[PDB]
C-alpha cells in the first residue's frame, strides 16, 4: 500500500515511487498533480485551485522532503492548474508554461508563466528527467502532457479522463473534434506507459486514454 500523507483532508500526498508522488487537493472538487523529489530541490507539475492552497501544498512538501520547490510546470491555463502562480511568482518558483498557456494565463487575467516550453520540451532537475508535449487541442486548446521517462509516468492533466468521469466535465474551451486526434497523438509518442495521472481522479494506466476515447464518441 503506497504511503499517503495528509495536511488537516484538502491536502493529499501519494507516493508513486521512491521520487514521485501525487499530489491531490480539493476545492470547495478534487484535483491530482506530481511532486518530483530530486537533488536539486522539489518539482511540482500543476499548482493549485488557489493561492491559499499552493502555499500550504509548497509549505508540506518542503516540511517533508527538506528541500525547497524550485520550478513548477503548468499544463494549461485553468485554476486548478494555474490559481496559485501569485504564490509561485513572489516565492520566486519558475512557473514553466507553454506560450500559448501563457497567452491565456494573461489574457484571462492571471500573472504569466514563463512560455519556455515548445511542443517537445526535455527538462532535468539533479537526476529527474522531465518531457514535456503538447499533443494538440483537446479539453483547452493549450493542454499539455508531462512524461517522465525514467518511469514511463504520463501525467495526462485534464486531458485525460479518470474511470470515474463518465462525462466530459468542462467543455466551455475544449475541442471536441481534435481531442481524440490529440490524445492519438500521446498514444503514438508514448507506446508502453507504466502509469497515467488524471487531471481528477484516480492514477490509471492506457485505459485512461482509451476511456477518454470512448467519452469523446
Ligand atoms: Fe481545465
Ligand atoms: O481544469
Amino acid at each position: 500500500e503506497k504511503t499517503v500523507i495528509k495536511n488537516e483532508g484538502t491536502i493529499s500526498i501519494s507516493q508513486l515511487n521512491k521520487n514521485v508522488w501525487v499530489h491531490t487537493e480539493l476545492g470547495s472538487v478534487p484535483s491530482n498533480g506530481l511532486v518530483l523529489n530530486t537533488s536539486k530541490g522539489l518539482v511540482l507539475v500543476d499548482s493549485s485551485w488557489d493561492d491559499k492552497l499552493t502555499k500550504e501544498l509548497i509549505e508540506m512538501v518542503e516540511k517533508k522532503f527538506q528541500k525547497r520547490v524550485t520550478d513548477v510546470i503548468i499544463t494549461h491555463a485553468h485554476a486548478d492548474r494555474i490559481g496559485g502562480i501569485k504564490t509561485l511568482k513572489e516565492r520566486g518558483i519558475k512557473a514553466h508554461s507553454t506560450a500559448l498557456t501563457a497567452e491565456l494565463a494573461k489574457k484571462n487575467g492571471y500573472e504569466e508563466p514563463l512560455g519556455d516550453l515548445q511542443t517537445v520540451t526535455n527538462l532535468k532537475f539533479g537526476n529527474m528527467k522531465v518531457e514535456t508535449f503538447y499533443p494538440g487541442k483537446g479539453h483547452t486548446e493549450d493542454n499539455i502532457v508531462v512524461w517522465l521517462p525514467q518511469y514511463n509516468i504520463l501525467v495526462g492533466g485534464c486531458l485525460v479522463k479518470s474511470t470515474s468521469a463518465k462525462d466530459l466535465g468542462n467543455v466551455a474551451d475544449a475541442y471536441v473534434n481534435e481531442w481524440s486526434t490529440s490524445i492519438e497523438n500521446v498514444l503514438k509518442r508514448y507506446r508502453n506507459i507504466n502509469a497515467v495521472v488524471p487531471g481528477h481522479g484516480e492514477v490509471g494506466d492506457k485505459g485512461l486514454l482509451l476511456h477518454t476515447l470512448d467519452l469523446l464518441k
